[PDB]
């Protein structure tokens, strides 16, 4: 068991490039193997999610080159529908956006592939979006556990009246929209009840118009979509920043600032978790707006009562920033914590507790009570890049901490450490 120990950072000042978008790379990785045309992807990100959706491309027949830092990308499009047979096993790691998007992707026209991924993959639901594929054509199969990965995709997705569960995850939604417009008959996605995390199926609308697509969004409760389309490369496309892996940065310059600005991201981003800054803000927290950075400065950290549902990831780092904050904090509506890299409500209070803090653990929301000093304890980190991250703000503190398995942050993050590290200041 590898971990790294952080020292007390006595004060956090300057200026990060922030590593590509995952979610933005993926998605475009996929339309640009999808498209017509070359594709030029620049300040595409490097990290296990991406090589996972570079991979499963090249098992696919798809052909790319990649800049000495991967993070310039041609691709050659395919110019329709993605194909292989012979139960082709695609390993996605622990990739969503890679799982996802292919589950119905690969259902266009007839296929015989089988995607499967680590076995926390295989523990993220995934029947919401089979159910709705089936109902428009495709053949799917469960391997093991009925509703979860491995699946044997077989084809068969023409269209159609589809409804799909939104309840649970938005990358089903994101999938059933990258995919219908390649479908040869018209699709009416139709919304059950409720979406969570929202904003993702705006980034995915936004990546879909820039590959010359766009759908009939009637108030997110129903989504028209004409079949027949095909998406076309949009020559030249730069990557956004991630906002997620923002987060860290711009929390810690709230927690022990000083000023930091993240680059990359700005007022116009089409990511949801710009709006991490907001809260940051309502904390105490100075923030500053540029069309290429976000920038925050110290302020001062008090308690919040919000529903996190907009920002289900980004809100993870408001819990371990409440570590400093003046009050309890309490952040909400975010049961979807529970079925992702691992169960986040319980590993967030369970390693919060270490440190200190009183914690409730609430079906769905978590309530936090600093205590009034931390002390030292070794991180679990469930092979979570954002526990790791999350985490690694203790040391924002006069308490040293050790992340255990400090490399899991490479899902969407790799140098993540070196990045904190060269912000953080002795004086
Ligand atoms: C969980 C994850 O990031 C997810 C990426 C994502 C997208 O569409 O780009 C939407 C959200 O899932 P949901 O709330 O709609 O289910 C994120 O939490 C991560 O980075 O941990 P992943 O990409 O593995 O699904």
């Amino acid at each position: 068991m590898e971990s790294l120990t952080l020292q007390p950072i006595a004060r956090v000042d300057g200026t990060i490039n922030l590593p590509g978008s995952k979610s933005v790379s993926n998605r475009a990785l996929l339309l640009a193997a999808l498209a017509h045309g070359k594709t030029v992807l620049t300040n595409l990100l490097d990290s296990d999610d991406v090589r996972h959706m570079l991979n499963a491309l090249t098992a696919l027949g798809v052909s790319y080159t990649l800049s000495a830092d991967r993070t310039r990308c041609e691709i050659i499009g395919n110019g329709g529908p993605l194909h292989a047979e012979g139960a082709l096993e695609l390993f996605l790691g622990n990739a969503g956006t890679a799982m996802r998007p292919l589950a119905a992707a690969l259902c266009l026209g007839s296929n015989d592939i089988v995607l499967t991924g680590e076995p926390r993959m295989k523990e993220r639901p995934i029947g919401h979006l089979v159910d709705a594929l089936r109902l428009g054509g495709a053949k799917i199969t469960y391997l093991e556990q009925e509703n979860y990965p491995p699946l044997r995709l077989q084809g068969g997705f023409t269209g159609g009246n589809v409804d799909v569960d939104g309840s649970v995850s938005s990358q089903f939604l994101t999938a059933l929209l990258m995919t219908a417009p390649l479908a040869p008959e018209d699709t009416v996605i139709r919304i059950k009840g409720d979406l969570v995390s929202k904003p993702y199926i705006d980034i995915t609308l936004n990546l879909m118009k820039t590959f010359g697509v766009e759908i009939e969004n009637q108030h997110y409760q129903q989504f028209v979509v004409k079949g027949g389309q095909s998406y076309q490369s949009p020559g030249t496309y730069l990557v956004e920043g991630d906002a997620s892996s923002a987060s860290y940065f711009l929390a810690a310059a709230a927690i022990k600032g000083g000023t930091v600005k993240v680059t990359g991201i700005g007022r116009n981003s089409m990511q949801g978790d710009i709006r991490f800054a907001d809260v940051l803000e309502k904390m105490g927290a100075t923030i500053c707006w540029g069309d290429d950075y976000i920038s925050c400065t110290r302020g001062e950290l008090n308690a919040i009562d919000m529903d996190m549902n907009h920002i289900p990831d980004a809100a993870m780092t408001i819990a371990t920033a409440a570590l400093f904050a003046k009050g309890t904090t309490t952040l909400r509506n975010i049961y979807n914590w529970r079925v992702k890299e691992t169960d986040r409500l319980f590993a967030m209070a369970t390693e919060l507790r270490k440190v200190g803090a009183e914690v409730e653990e609430g079906h769905d929301y978590i309530r936090i009570t600093p205590p009034e000093k931390l002390n030292f304890a070794e991180i679990a980190t469930y092979n979570d890049h954002r526990m790791a991250m999350c985490f690694s703000l203790v040391a924002l503190s006069d308490t040293p901490v050790t992340i255990l398995d400090p490399k899991c942050t490479a899902k969407t993050f790799p140098d993540y450490f070196e990045q904190l590290a060269r912000i953080s200041q002795a004086a």
